[PDB]
């Protein structure tokens, strides 16, 4: 996806997904969420705990809707041995996620062949694995891609001869608006892709995949 | 692509891709090359010079081969402005590349559904442009996913009935040499992918693509 930017008004961060489940009546069963592991580029730093914190919020929403009550920990180590006799399965998400800045590309539009612009891009992905912690049975996992998301930061255009003009004379002191609405429109894209993601996958038969043997073995009567 | 990993045998570290371009005549142009720029997840560090220096040295030979004079510069500020006058354009390399640890996954295998796999999984991209320094002209821009391999540090295998084994026991303090392993044999897969990608798009053609409009500005003759 290819996205403008715009020098006067910076885009809000907006980090929420409209999630539309029936409330499911209680199952009786616990499931963990550890703390994310989100390695991100440190451009993304001021912006990383809102991200992260919004996610598990809206992820736990979904265990809740379906009927699963959800604590939180923050690693697999605070998983004591009677944590993992009881809990049914933990979600856990690590990623990498980076916005390279300032990359010059040519538009690629044949029609306007003189038209480069200067973006910033995404890259690097984000992995999440739903797993019995006794056993390590990988209940379910899923990914997903983040790299492709472009934000046009400044685009340009050479005159027809060449040499320089006053488009292409790219003074970044001027850019510092468009730059922080580029980070926020990706980091809203990236969002709203991680969590259609999760929505899509953590459905009531894949968080039960293995409930009968997770339950015999756990003596959950 | 998903590898296998050895206890026994750390594959070695092998930055190295073949290219066959007859050396074509001296052209009098001189491009410049800058430091690359690949931010890196914390277990590639010890690597990235390796991988950095092997790149740009093989990439300043598909440049000689094709007639370039070839020069270094740390950055574009490097560039003075009589050296800006004088370069015919300019690659700059930046990227965003990651190795995630300890990921588990199920197998996929619908034939052996009790295995699963703990994987080192990489992460990211390496964006490419030719640019004329002076003008900002993008001669040429690529750009290429290495987010694509998977390394198997441990497999196991659930009984029949659930519960714990000796397989799905998964014990770190065994996995030192496959861990190495998965990153060695990561590195050589990205670095292949990153240069294969290199040789295809530093053609002749995409070189050249400006040579007129660049040379006649320049005062070229």
């Amino acid at each position: 996806e290819r996205m403008k930017t715009s020098s006067e008004h910076v885009t809000p961060l907006d980090f929420n997904y409209p999630i539309h489940i029936v409330q499911a009546p209680q199952n009786h069963h616990v499931v963990g969420i550890l703390t994310p592991r989100i390695q991100v580029s440190d451009n993304l730093k001021p912006y990383i705990d809102k991200f992260q914190d919004a996610l598990i919020n809206q992820i736990q929403t979904i265990f809740e809707k379906r009927g699963y009550q959800v604590l939180r920990f923050q690693d697999e180590k605070a998983l004591n041995a009677q944590d993992k006799r009881k809990i049914f399965s933990v979600l856990d998400l690590k990623g990498w996620v980076g916005i390279l800045e300032d990359l010059k590309m040519n538009l690629k539009d044949p029609n306007n062949p003189n038209l480069d612009t200067l973006v910033d891009q995404s890259s690097g992905s984000v992995w999440f694995n739903f797993y019995e912690p006794e056993s390590n049975r990988v209940v379910h996992d899923f990914a997903v891609e983040v790299g492709t998301f472009q934000a046009m930061t400044y685009t340009y255009k050479h005159n027809n001869s060449g040499g320089l003009n006053s488009s292409n004379s790219i003074i970044h002191e001027y850019l510092e608006k468009n730059k922080e609405d580029a980070i926020h429109k990706i980091l809203n894209r990236m969002y709203a892709v991680v969590m259609k993601k999760a929505v899509t996958e953590l459905t009531k038969e894949n968080i039960d995949k293995y409930r009968e043997a997770i339950d015999r073995m756990k003596g959950f009567k």
